């Protein structure tokens, strides 16, 4: 990642008033509801049958709180999301076997809740850095397999 | 497209608010905006060298408008995709040369748009099936590809 | 898939060369090491932690022989593939959960081990009308994703 | 991109009995014939309507052979792709507006030529470590998109 002092400002500022708690529960459950593939990595979960389900799953609540946690903290460590996420690289390459295209989705759920959130806030110029961020903490993510 | 009646009516009842014109001018301009080398089809359109430059460009809002027509008519005929795009699949192939990937970034930025201006009528449910009729119709235009 | 009747010939006449023991597990092999991500769909095969030892894998040639076996029957009605492939779409997409582009990786590895093998006569045409197959497959098995 | 001692003296000992000429003009060729939108960047060129247009094409096995020459560097430096693809990084994104995915097609291309060119001593391994310089390639070339 490459913002501009202008994207950057734009990009923290919006993130500052997130509510991660929730945006990382609605990110989560929105992944396994519209690519259905991707509850296979959940399956432990319990319960995935219908979009109820989903949602409103406490595993599922309390797991998108914690991956957002982590994207919050790539984006305090722009200049080192290899670094940063070290150690999450090597779980889901190594061990969880996260295929590198569902990084790329939960980015772009993640954008289009963003994007639902924020409406008129979230510019182009805006989504445009917050495409750059995702793309890049996928990129991290699926180091280990380069 | 597989859609459920409930997720025909959904889809049905949303699009009926939506303001072709505008949705279609915001939707073509973020994705010049977000994916930049899409501005290599659109190079006689004027300036589209600063995000502004983009967002104001009148020939981008005019086409905009175009290209959701086609789309509202998709919606209304879900069966006969391939046959509803048709001639718009022979332009789009034979003559512009579009990259299939590029349906799939339009459809993406549209999602975005319309949970943008939806906020909270853009459920999950709603999402998952906005989902399917976009790919649907990036299909339908990259056929004489296939 | 439209192919041109040189196409469909080029196509079936290469096909029966083709050792299908030894493609199916040849191409399954090479997915899960080429990328291994994919391995988390066959842990109940046994140790696939080596490239030796997914080759090996008995129960993976085995399987590789199973899915060239059904990929060899969409050849003979590459004129409805979604009705050949309908029931191997229900399974795969509703009880297996396998991601689109794991078919797509397919396809790719199915068409580099062509080449492999059938060197000059893998032609730019001939591979032009294997990757519109391929591709069809792909977009077959998936359907009931859409 | 990591490869293992092994991998990588796999990959240097096979690029060094390579005709760069005949692997350059082959992958360049195939990728116009396999992707026909791709021709639209080299409109320039002439006659690219028939596979034999293409093949035949000196101004293509012309091309072919700078694309692969630049590769060669990339391979001396795999340390360092970012670096040494920087500046074709900068003319290919903001100057030719070459979309991510093309790179992306001739990365997979070109591994299906090495296969032509090598048939048997393209093992599971050596694919496996071409595909991570490959990927590694057109990741370090659309770096000036992120
Ligand atoms: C923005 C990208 C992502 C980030 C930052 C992220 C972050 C995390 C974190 C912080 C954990 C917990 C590690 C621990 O156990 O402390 C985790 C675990 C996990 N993640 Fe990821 N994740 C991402 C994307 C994904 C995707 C796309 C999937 C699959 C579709 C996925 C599947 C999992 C699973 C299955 C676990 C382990 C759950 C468990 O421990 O029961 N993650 N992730
Ligand atoms: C996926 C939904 C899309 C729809 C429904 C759509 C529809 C249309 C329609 C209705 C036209 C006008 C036809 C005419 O010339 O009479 C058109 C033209 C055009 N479209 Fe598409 N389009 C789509 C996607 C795209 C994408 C993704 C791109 C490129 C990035 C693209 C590039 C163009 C160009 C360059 C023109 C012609 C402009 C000119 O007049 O020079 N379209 N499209
Ligand atoms: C695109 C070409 C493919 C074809 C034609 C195909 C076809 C088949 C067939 C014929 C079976 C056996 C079904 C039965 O027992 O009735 C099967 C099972 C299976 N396939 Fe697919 N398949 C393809 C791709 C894939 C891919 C890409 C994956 C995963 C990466 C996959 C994962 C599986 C699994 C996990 C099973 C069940 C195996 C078991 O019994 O443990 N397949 N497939
Ligand atoms: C392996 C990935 C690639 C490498 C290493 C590469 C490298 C190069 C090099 C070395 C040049 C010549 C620069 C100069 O002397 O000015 C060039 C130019 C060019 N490349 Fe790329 N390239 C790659 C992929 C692509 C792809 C996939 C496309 C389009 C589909 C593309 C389109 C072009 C065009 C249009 C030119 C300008 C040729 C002209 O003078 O008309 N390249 N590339």
């Amino acid at each position: 990642v490459h913002l501009t002092p202008e994207e950057k400002s734009a990009v923290t500022a919006l993130w500052g008033k997130v509510n991660v708690d929730e945006v990382g529960g609605e990110a989560l459950g929105r992944l396994l509801v519209v690519y259905p593939w991707t509850q296979r990595f959940f399956e432990s979960f319990g319960d995935l049958s219908t979009p109820d389900a989903v949602m409103g799953n406490p595993k599922v609540k309390a797991h998108g709180k914690k991956v957002l946690g982590a994207f919050s903290d790539g984006l305090a460590h722009l200049d080192n999301l290899k670094g940063t996420f070290a150690t999450l690289s090597e779980l889901h390459c190594d061990k969880l076997h996260v295929d590198p295209e569902n990084f790329r989705l939960l980015g772009n759920v993640l954008v289009c809740v963003l994007a639902h959130h924020f409406g008129k806030e979230f510019t182009p110029p805006v989504q445009a850095a917050y495409q750059k961020v995702v793309a890049g903490v996928a990129n991290a993510l699926a180091h280990k397999y380069h």
